[PDB]
């Protein structure tokens, strides 16, 4: 109904450069005060810190503080300050205009939904990996949960099938969402003991998020050779873990601490890309996703131009 980028056009056709591929982690429920990165005193992130080519990003500030809220907004020509969660749904958003413009576009989801982000494309570039139909990789727990890192099996089939284009893959986690934060993770990230206990498993919970964004990184790594190949990864909100007596997330914006709206984000790149980060310290918000995904492949929209990105 609403359209934003009618105007938006791609400077350069993968047919005359190498095509780009790009991952889109959509994070949850992950604070940026518990990542290593940003001084927290645990190693919440030691696959990451191992890999060269990633940019950690001290000041991001979310949208909002709920999954219902902050991710149609992610993707929102909008920003903060203009969203209207109510009416986010009947505008064109950055997906519709990428895949206008002939970007393959695939959103796997392990949360819930895209929360109305993908519900004016085709019904076959969403996948529900909440579901041991679609995922496998559910029954290494005793609660049957779904695991983020099963969203990676068979992309080398998506890559196959769109050969040659530009591809934007979003892959919705579960992440660190709560209360049960110990349902979050496999046994093999139960480092912080026991399970206080709700932030140690909070933390183990933030290790194997650290672990899918490290096989995400890897598994692009293996498509460098044919493609230009990008990980974004930003949380949609951070949790209250009891400070002040709040605890969760969902605080309507008038009201929320700053835990529930400084949120992570990261940025890796193949050396051949070419893509340069922002500075670190850089004050960015989710107002910056929409720009980079447009940068990424190389769109110019009039609305957005003069808009700070995660990319120069
Ligand atoms: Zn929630
Ligand atoms: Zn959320």
């Amino acid at each position: 109904t609403i359209y934003h980028a009618k105007d938006a056009v791609q400077a350069t056709k993968p047919d005359m450069r190498k095509p780009r591929l790009v991952v889109f982690v959509v994070g949850e429920t992950a604070r940026a005060d518990h990542v290593s990165f940003n001084g927290y005193e645990r190693d919440t992130f030691p696959q990451l810190a191992k890999i060269d080519g990633v940019t950690n990003f001290s000041n991001v500030t979310s949208c909002g503080t709920s999954t219902a809220y902050s991710v149609p907004c992610m993707f929102s020509y909008l920003g903060a300050d203009e969203y209207d969660v109510d009416t986010a749904k009947y505008q064109e958003n950055v997906l519709d205009t990428l895949d206008r413009l002939g970007v393959s576009i695939l959103w796997r989801d392990n949360n819930s939904d895209s929360k109305g982000v993908m519900d004016k494309l085709p019904k076959a570039q969403f996948a529900d990996y909440k579901s041991a139909t679609n995922n496998a990789i559910c029954n290494t727990n005793p609660y049957n949960e779904c695991r983020d890192v099963g969203m990676l099996v068979g992309l080398d089939d998506f890559v196959a099938a769109n050969n040659g284009k530009d591809m934007l893959i979003m892959l919705h986690q579960m992440g660190n969402h709560g209360p049960a934060y110990f349902k979050r993770y496999d046994e093999k990230f139960a480092k912080f003991t026991p399970v206080q206990s709700l932030i140690n498993a909070y933390d183990n919970a933030l290790l194997a998020t650290d672990d899918f964004i490290a096989q995400s990184i890897q598994w692009l790594q293996t498509h460098s050779n044919a493609y230009d190949v990008s990980m974004l990864y930003v949380s949609d909100h951070g949790e209250s873990l009891g400070e002040n007596g709040v605890y969760l997330h969902g605080m309507p914006n008038a009201f929320a601490p700053k835990e529930q709206r400084s949120v992570p984000a990261f940025f890796w790149t193949d050396k051949q890309t070419g893509i340069t980060p922002m500075a670190t310290d850089t004050v960015l918000t989710h107002d910056a996703i929409t720009p980079t995904l447009l940068k990424l492949f190389d769109v110019t929209a009039d609305k957005v131009k003069d808009r700070t990105a995660f990319i120069r």
